[PDB]
């Protein structure tokens, strides 16, 4: 949680022992595409034994992607070799670096990206209910207390760069390069970038800093799409200058329904214009615990 200093990926080393054979991996569909690359789900061969097919995922580089790109995606992969894997982190399985369009293989997370799982779940609330809600909150708090335990911070915490596995484990992705953001509303240009305004603290918006605390914001705005089983935040307030000007004054959003008092709670610390009373993701992974626990019989 040291904001003086950051993790350079340039400077992290690659690690030969994540090079995987390139003609051991059969592609499959796409699960997202930006303008320079996309992931797709495919099929990898003695990846971790060795007469075994497993479905992975794979972020490649599209044939017109520039060098800076492709810095981009070993810089991704060093920071994911860095991370280590992690039960609530997408797990890094191997690349493909030389030989061919650079691709870094991780695991496919078989329930997809939580935010479409959510409004597909809608409905139903097997039935996804209030503890599948407060499970989700403490599992991404969980992972990201892991990010910031490693002194790293994700800048686009979002429903959408969540993904859900086996037993409704939530995994943080970041879809980076892959994300079509030229297409996605929810990224609007402020300045000469497209960016996820609705989603970004105060003082990220206006000084284009990012913190462990920003990601806190960011997380309060998750826990409003979670508890409201994926709803756009701020409903009918589209990002212009009244927008910057309300969330400077201090709006914030009500509580969504399905959201119990204290997850409510949560969400405004995590929305306080002030970045030193937010709470940290280890206050937030204890708060949910408690939660949890009360939730249960
Ligand atoms: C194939 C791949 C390659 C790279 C990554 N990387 C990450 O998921 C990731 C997560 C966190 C960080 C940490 N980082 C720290 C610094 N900041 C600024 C950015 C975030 C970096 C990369 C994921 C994947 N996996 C991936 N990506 C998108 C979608 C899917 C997917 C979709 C549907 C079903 N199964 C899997 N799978």
């Amino acid at each position: 949680g040291n904001n003086y200093v950051y993790i350079d990926p340039t400077q992290l080393p690659y690690d030969h022992k994540w090079e995987f054979p390139r003609n051991r991996l059969s592609f499959g569909k796409t699960l997202g595409a930006g303008a320079f690359g996309k992931v797709v789900e495919a099929t990898a061969y003695g990846l971790i034994k060795s007469d075994a097919a497993m479905t992975v995922a794979v972020k490649m580089l599209k044939p017109s992607a520039h060098l800076t790109e492709r810095e981009a995606l070993m810089s991704e992969l060093k920071v994911l070799s860095y991370l280590g894997n992690h039960m609530n982190i997408v797990n890094l399985l191997g690349a493909c670096t030389i030989g061919g369009p650079t691709l870094v293989i991780t695991e496919y997370c078989c329930y997809g990206d939580l935010l479409n799982f959510l409004r597909r779940k809608r409905d139903s609330f097997l039935a996804l209910d209030l503890e599948d809600l407060l499970s989700f909150s403490y599992q991404v708090a969980k992972g990201m207390a892991f990010l910031a335990s490693k002194n790293c911070i994700h800048r686009d915490l979002a429903a959408r760069n969540i993904l859900l596995t086996h037993g409704r484990i939530t995994k943080i992705c970041d879809f980076g390069l892959a994300r079509d953001i030229k297409n996605d509303s929810n990224y609007v240009v402020k300045g000469n970038a497209r960016l996820p305004v609705k989603w970004m603290a105060p003082e990220s918006i206006f000084n284009c800093v990012y913190t462990f605390e920003s990601d806190v914001w960011s997380y309060g705005i998750f826990l409003w799409e979670l508890f409201s089983l994926g709803s756009s935040p701020y409903p009918g307030m589209p990002v212009d200058s009244k927008f910057y000007k309300m969330i400077k004054e201090g709006f914030r959003m009500l509580s969504p329904e399905h959201a119990p008092a204290e997850m409510y709670d949560i969400m405004k610390t995590c929305w306080d214009a002030d970045p030193l009373k937010r709470p940290t993701f280890k206050q937030i992974v204890q708060l949910i615990e408690k939660q949890i626990s009360e939730s249960t019989n």
